[PDB]
Parts: structure tokens; C-alpha cells; sequence
């Protein structure tokens, strides 16, 4: 046995490859393998690649996680223990591991989720 769990993110987590890098190696290895690119341009967002019928969808994950608190009332005071928001795509959720592993079964726009691609651009 080995790693492999959906919370941790070093599991699912590389870095920033680009299109071609990330492709290189996400070249459709598995019947369905995804992989999680370090996005960069983005003040704070993460970039998420997935394997199919030999190829590589990347879809961008938004996370408003806003610090600054902000009551919807005109006169209130700001609270304190507020939960962070996360939405992909055209979908929301409540983190990274709630839509991964929310789809880590079903599927996301035209193909299923499955183990992570290798760490490694080497099969063994």
C-alpha cells in the first residue's frame, strides 16, 4: 500500500505545469487519471487537469474565500466564524476534497474521476 487520500493535498498536488508540461506526462495514462496544476496568473486560484480518451481538459477552480468579513444587513456588526466558499466551473462546493471527492465517483463534464496521475512523467 501507498498514499493516496482525497484531503491531503500533497497527494493530488504537484506544481505549475503548463499546457504542453502537463500534458506531456498527463498524456492520457490511465483509463482516467486528473492531476491539479499550480495556476499562476491567478491572484489565488487552482487550475485542474483531467485525462480522457487520451486527453487533457483544465478547468479553473475559484475560491473567494473572502478574509474581510461583510454582513448582508445595512447596520450589523461583522461576525467571526464564517466558512470558506469554493465554486468550479459552473458548480459549487465546500473545498478542494468536497468536489474531488464528490466526483472522485461521478462525473464532471464528459468523463469520470479516478486515482491521481503519477508524481513522476515515469510509469513504474
Amino acid at each position: 500500500g501507498a498514499m493516496g487520500d482525497s484531503e491531503e493535498r500533497s497527494s493530488w498536488y504537484w506544481g505549475r505545469l503548463s499546457r504542453q508540461e502537463a500534458v506531456a506526462l498527463l498524456q492520457g495514462q490511465r483509463h482516467g487519471v486528473f492531476l491539479v496544476r499550480d495556476s499562476s496568473t491567478s491572484p489565488g486560484d487552482y487550475v485542474l487537469s483531467v485525462s480522457e480518451n487520451s486527453r487533457v481538459s483544465h478547468y479553473i477552480i475559484n475560491s473567494s474565500g473572502p478574509r474581510p468579513p461583510v454582513p448582508p444587513s445595512p447596520a450589523q456588526p461583522p461576525p467571526g466564524v464564517s466558512p470558506s466558499r469554493l465554486r468550479i466551473g459552473d458548480q459549487e462546493f465546500d473545498s478542494l476534497p468536497a468536489l474531488l471527492e464528490f466526483y472522485k465517483i461521478h462525473y464532471l463534464d464528459t468523463t469520470t474521476l479516478i486515482e491521481p496521475v503519477s508524481r513522476s512523467r515515469q510509469g513504474r
